[PDB]
């Protein structure tokens, strides 16, 4: 049947966003982990957007069904700090999340930003390992791929560069050494890359919609139109889609994971003075492959299902 709209609305804050997919191997069940914004509270300034930790949805019929399961509160230095827009890969028996970090609770974007590198056997239970050294201490959203030749290569945010796509490689998954500016068209976040129809896809959020590029090597990148950049019609899919995560299930069958701020009003004072705005519901839409371009119709119905990884 078509996917359940909106996917999933987080139960204790409704602030469910940049939402990440992750096959739970050992409970055989659909993980989407999402920042959890504080967006159903009364509070000062931009604070909803910070105090985050991390919420846990849990599918255990390939994506008919959604439960919230909990929290992953991770810790880095003392007091309550913020966790945004985990990305999780399994690699060699492990779970590898690299979290974006803001220092204590700021009312404002008066802070610095790292990336975070935590693993798990389990998903539930994390150990921290580092903070990456990146081109600047304003570093968010970050995104892994594993390129032919085995080495990971990493996209995120260099808000200290105008706000632009950066990559970064690793042989080990723990030290990082920056490769430079990797998009430099506009500014954006929520880099996502996936490969489908034997290219390289980069899913960017530059807030009009999301952007669209290709590649043949994952750096040379072409710019395609967004999609998700029209109201949809189903419930909670009337705006702009956000921060996505494309989960490949095999050559025909790709979707996309996103969140919107259903209420809308994004970009306006309004936005800030009403709460009202802040709740964010997660979506899922099917990708198309038309004319060699990724595209994205959010109100077309298609059969979602999640198989079991075997
Ligand atoms: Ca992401
Ligand atoms: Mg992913």
């Amino acid at each position: 049947p078509r996917p359940p709209a909106p996917l999933f609305r987080d139960p204790i804050y409704d602030g469910a966003a940049d939402p990440t997919i992750i096959y739970n191997h050992l409970e055989k069940s659909w993980w989407i982990l999402y920042t959890n914004r504080r967006a159903n509270q009364k509070l000062p300034g931009k604070a909803f957007m910070h105090g985050t930790d991390i919420g846990i949805a849990e599918s255990k019929d390939g994506g008919r069904t959604w439960f919230y399961r909990g929290t992953i509160e991770l810790q880095y230095g003392r007091g309550r700090n913020t966790f945004w827009a985990p990305e999780v890969i399994f690699y060699e028996g492990e779970y590898h999340m690299y979290v974006s970090f803001v220092p204590g609770v700021p009312q404002d974007w008066n802070a610095e930003r790292y990336i975070l590198y935590y693993k798990s056997k389990n998903l539930w239970d994390w150990e921290f390992v580092c903070k990456l050294e990146l081109s600047s201490n304003k570093v968010i959203d970050a995104c892994v791929f594993q390129m032919p030749d085995g080495t990971f290569r990493m996209w995120y945010k260099d808000e200290a560069d105008h706000s632009y796509i950066y990559a970064a490689e690793s042989n080990n998954l723990k030290d990082w050494k920056i490769l430079g500016p990797a998009l430099t068209d506009r500014p954006q976040e929520g880099p996502n890359v996936f490969w489908w129809k034997s290219k390289y896809w980069m899913i960017t959020d530059p807030w009009c919609g999301l952007g669209v590029y290709s590649s043949e090597d994952a750096t040379a990148w072409h710019r395609h139109e967004n999609i998700l950049d029209r109201p949809g019609k189903r419930e909670d899919d009337g705006q702009i889609g956000h921060h996505a995560d494309v989960l490949v299930i095999d050559d025909e069958t790709a979707y996309i994971f996103y969140f919107t701020h259903p209420e809308g009003m994004e970009g306006t004072e309004e936005f800030w003075k009403d709460s009202k705005y802040w709740r964010t519901s997660l979506q899922v839409a099917k990708l198309e492959y038309v004319d060699g371009k990724v595209v994205c119709d959010r109100d077309k119905e298609f059969d979602f299902y999640l198989p079991d990884l075997f």
